């Protein structure tokens, strides 16, 4: 079940946000993306829009 978790690194492959997850599987670590944004990794950013801090 989607639960947090990546190994040390992960403190900031993304640019834009992230939720920070391991996903049920041998591997697998990434920052979920936001609302607003996606892509490889809400690169494709709609600009300022939703959370400024």
């Amino acid at each position: 079940n989607s639960y947090p978790g990546c190994p040390s690194s992960y403190d900031g492959y993304c640019l834009n946000g992230g939720v920070c997850m391991h996903i049920e599987s041998l591997d697998s670590y990434t920052c979920n993306c936001v609302i607003g944004y996606s892509g490889d990794r809400c690169q494709t950013r709609d600009l300022r829009w939703w959370e400024l801090r």
